[PDB]
């Protein structure tokens, strides 16, 4: 091992060049750059005088609980759902999720036989890594929260089966397309047995979070499963909450959120949302609706996503092949989709290459942020944000990055 | 009263005969504000445009804040005479956060519970009524036991509030103090005082302190909008009002922006859970608001466009009921300088039979007890007017229909 005098010296000359460039670059940002924004620069003068939707309704005014048809029918078109099983609500499909739980926990679902606080304890299986904000409300809730390794094609079937036959198991938290973060678009096959399976709790929930439905790198979209009909036709139909949104698509914040679920889930949804509120902000939806257009413009509107998005991962990737690869020092996905890649590194030094990089002006970011209680048990897995910098800074904080990974590895 | 009443028997009975010949379908019924008013806004429907940044320069078109950006805070706080940094500003609708105030306390309770409200075996809740019935369907909805209030002409009674909250499941009350959704009234200085000044044997006791009609006002002066934040501070009472605002009936209804202004604790309450439910609200939809209004003059210029238009039609209704009524003794109605409605309590045991007559002769009136918790009004005696949305001549023709409707009922008991 006169080599590893000679591979740690190198490396740490790369770290020591590294500090000196004096840094200051994040790979933390989960969020459209401002030129994926600036796609959606005609949204903003929206709808103007045209205030009315094709049928002749005043927007300006209030009414309509379930979103407007324009854009309830545009978008269940492109997800290839019925427009009857979509609901389009304000610019969050996390507050929707949020309400559909605490709904769950203060009345009980629509398949409940007592509210979910009147439970001794409250399970929900957490697929890792995933999404904190996910996390973050079941924490708050309460919910004993169990972790699901991910497979290449979805969360391990297996321990999802073994799993949901305890009746204090009440959900489950997916991302089943370009997953956060792993990039995985979970199999058909994964899909239908979701749909199938025998669960003890009866008014079991999954939320299907497809943030990415459409959110393809390439020029081909994924297919969106329809869960909700292999729900209904396996004898669950209420088993899939449906979520979508705009976010990534227009503006971040002020977009277009969507619920998609069996007729019985809208309608229990509805009884409490009709208390909470009149209805959603319509004149955005029209904005949204009239922007689109069909839709074939919703699709080349993601296609330009794609363009501006797709030349970031793959530099980022090749960094990750040439600069790591002959080192088996770490492992990372290969996403065709989605906003993030993840980098499982030695374990024992996940937290160590973040803290190396921070120090050399990296922010990374923070270790087993993608676990719920951000708790990594293997201290391994590190999420990278590459949809904000531009790609000269990505070869920069991506070649420390290499650097740091490296330099953690060779410390122990 | 009674005497004259019956002298006008077989008049009246014609009225009606020719009333239900015209075919009529007229509506009563809607909160809503005119398109002529909706129209005063279009200006609205083309921001932010191309400038889409905030004063201070952040990028309304990324992810981020969770209570609303500066421009829009700043701006309604100084309209409201209030701190921008107490001052909250999310979607659409300021009832949303209001089930959400009541939801979080009942989940999790609020600042000051020892225990969410959901562990209590009751939950009281003071009604001041005639009141408001989206008000009453949330706290029907979490089960709570509603108890009515005497409203007076200066807000609740007040010896009824300080006896009632004696009791340590009463929990809050629901208010509209300014131009009060039905009855018109402002609470006064007093009543603002004494509310905040209060002992009450809940230690988490909120008061819902439903602003919607802060500015609305139907003349050329504005109300005055007491600190009632403020008051409670003095009084040793920080975190009793979840203070209410909205733009609703000021822009486009329903896609407006929502205020809560409260003291910081009950602020920091709020956002730990709101952090939870999402990243933050529409600020696109905040910023085109606060490019609109420009300023707090620029926001009160916009609500005169709205006496404007409103003005003429609240005093048609008031002169058709007076010259059409008054001497009769049959109806009382309230004669409100501000707000949406007119509350009209007619003779005990004939509301239900008022508007059932006005149906029939093809007039739509809000539902009898539909201002009051569990749509129940224990002497079938009020109405709730709505002259906001007809033009003035739809709403001519209903007002003698109306008054012709108490008329008829009248002659029945
Ligand atoms: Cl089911
Ligand atoms: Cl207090």
């Amino acid at each position: 091992a006169a080599r590893l005098a000679q591979v740690r010296e190198e490396v740490t000359a790369k770290y020591a060049e590294l500090k000196a460039k004096n840094l200051s670059l994040d790979l933390t940002r989960g969020k459209p750059s401002a030129e994926q924004l600036d796609l959606s620069n005609d949204l903003l003068s929206l709808p103007g005088g045209d205030f009315r939707t094709k049928d002749g309704v005043d927007c300006r005014n209030y009414g309509g609980l379930l979103g407007i048809a324009d854009i309830r029918e545009l978008w269940a078109e492109a997800l290839g759902l019925p427009a009857d099983l979509v609901v389009a609500q304000d610019g969050s499909s996390l507050n929707i999720m949020f309400d559909l739980i605490s709904w769950s926990y203060t009345w009980g679902n629509n398949d409940s036989s007592r509210p979910w606080s009147a439970e001794e304890k409250v399970k929900w299986l957490c697929p890792v890594p995933g999404y904190d904000r996910h996390f973050t409300i079941t924490e708050h809730f309460g919910f004993e929260m169990i972790n699901v390794p991910m497979t290449d094609e979805g969360p391990d079937m297996g321990v999802v089966r073994e799993l949901v036959k305890d009746p204090q198991v009440k959900g489950m938290w997916t991302v089943p397309v370009f997953g956060n973060p792993t990039g995985v678009t979970f199999s058909e096959q994964t899909c239908r047995e979701l749909a199938e399976m025998s669960t003890a709790a009866p008014d079991f929930r999954i939320v299907w979070d497809n943030a990415y439905a459409l959110h393809t790198l390439s020029d081909e979209f994924p297919i969106v499963h329809n869960v909700i009909e292999f729900a209904q036709a396996a004898g669950n139909p209420n088993r899939f909450w449906f979520m979508s949104s705009t976010s990534k698509i227009t503006h971040a914040g002020s977009g277009v959120s969507f619920f998609a679920s069996s007729k019985e889930n809208i309608e229990w949804y509805a009884s409490h949302a009709n208390v909470r509120g009149i209805g959603p902000n319509k004149l955005n939806q029209l904005a949204h609706a009239q922007f689109f257009g069909d839709v074939a413009g919703l699709k080349a509107h993601m296609l330009k996503h794609a363009a501006s998005l797709a030349p970031k991962f793959e530099r980022v990737l090749e960094i990750l092949d040439s600069r790591l690869s002959e080192y088996g020092v770490a492992k990372w996905t290969s996403p065709t989709g989605g906003y993030f890649i993840s980098v499982d590194v030695v374990p024992g030094t996940a937290s160590r290459v973040v803290e190396l990089a921070k120090e050399a002006g990296i922010a990374l970011t923070g270790a087993g942020s993608s676990f719920p209680l951000h708790n990594d048990p293997n201290n391994e897995n590190i999420r990278l944000a590459p949809s904000l910098p531009p790609v000269a800074e990505l070869e920069v904080a991506m070649d420390g990055f290499a650097t740091c990974v490296l330099m953690a590895a060779l410390e122990v």
